[PDB]
């Protein structure tokens, strides 16, 4: 069995290489890197996603979103309160203000430190799950907006044609914006794409145990799990690296930088923060491997998830017993 440790693996694949998506995830999971739930991936020196970033100031942020914590340093939950649509360019000038911006550091470990201590007396404002593209069009290779779709996907492997669309959203972060653990709707992957800006620090665990991380969460948040059996979905709560380490959760950490992919992979639990200003983009995609994980996945149908339009179809074919506590749920 290819990679049994369950380490991220970083690739770098050649021009060649770059030129069949779908063939190069199928290569990596040769080499067993999905046993980690996450990987890197350089491009090739060749490429570029665009040739400049010196004109997105414009872009409308239009829901800002503060992430207020509350609990105790290494086990918290963040609320999204919603604030007044900003540019790109507003954002940025906020991001580097006094009150927000990354105070001085001596590399990527102490950040992680001071980003652990500290994380939950601040309330950074995140510019997420905005819909649109930086991607030129002329880029052909990895391209986050022309990728097959899930709906392709399932038609090709399964015969059924659905409704639905897939495309990417940006995500304009700052010194302490957090995402919480999760693994994608309907246990997809993901893709992301750090564009510009400073670093993103990931935090993974192997699918294989992901079911360890639930038991943990359950455990840790015990009024949230009373409330729903899949709260994880509602994307709301952050445990530690040190937390984790004393309740035995094996997991993994890295730091993407500007110019570098990240895939999760399938019911990969993962969650993160950033350093300082930085614009990523991300997609959902999926393989022939990804159907078995999405029949399976958990749900939410206490209301609290609210998901996307497309998702519909994907319940509704691959879990048709759950298809009406779900709706419901989303209703
Ligand atoms: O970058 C972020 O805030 C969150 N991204 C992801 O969870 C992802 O790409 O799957
Ligand atoms: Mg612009
Ligand atoms: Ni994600
Ligand atoms: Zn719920």
């Amino acid at each position: 069995a290819q990679n049994p440790n369950c380490n991220i693996m970083i690739f770098h694949p050649t021009k060649e290489e770059f030129n069949d998506f779908d063939k190069y995830i199928a290569y990596m999971e040769s080499q067993g890197a999905h046993r980690a739930g996450l990987a890197k991936i350089i491009p090739p020196k060749e490429w570029k996603a665009r040739e400049t970033y010196d004109n997105i100031s414009e872009i409308l942020i239009a829901t800002p979103l503060q992430q207020v914590a509350s609990g105790r340093a290494g086990v918290f939950t963040q609320y999204h309160k919603k604030k007044k649509a900003m540019t790109v360019g507003e954002y940025r000038h906020l991001a580097n203000s006094k009150k927000y911006q990354t105070p001085p550091h001596q590399n990527f470990e102490d950040l992680e430190r001071k980003y652990w201590k500290n994380r939950i007396y601040n309330s950074p404002i995140y510019g997420a799950d905005i819909s649109g593209s930086l991607f030129d069009e002329n880029t052909k290779q990895w391209n986050l907006g022309h990728l097959g779709t899930i709906q392709d996907l399932l038609e090709k492997e399964c015969g059924v044609v659905i409704e639905g669309v897939n495309t990417p959203y940006l995500y304009f972060g700052m010194w302490k914006t957090t995402f919480a653990w999760h693994t994608e709707d309907m246990d997809l992957y993901s893709i992301n794409y750090l564009h510009l800006g400073e670093p993103k620090t990931w935090y993974v665990v192997p699918p294989e145990h992901g079911q360890r991380l639930e038991r943990l969460a359950r455990e840790l948040f015990p009024g949230s799990s009373r409330g729903c059996g899949a709260f994880l979905r509602h994307k709301v709560a952050l445990i530690s690296p040190t937390v984790l380490k004393e309740n035995g959760i094996p997991f993994n950490r890295i730091t993407q930088e500007a110019g570098e992919f990240m895939v999760t992979f399938p019911y990969g639990y993962h969650a993160g923060f950033n350093h300082g200003f930085n614009c990523a983009e991300a997609i959902n995609f999926a393989t022939p491997r990804w159907i078995d994980y999405g029949k399976m996945a958990s749900q939410c149908s206490c209301g609290e998830a609210r998901v996307t339009f497309s998702m519909d179809a994907f319940v509704r074919i691959l879990q048709p017993e759950r298809y009406d506590l779900w709706k419901r749920g989303q209703d």
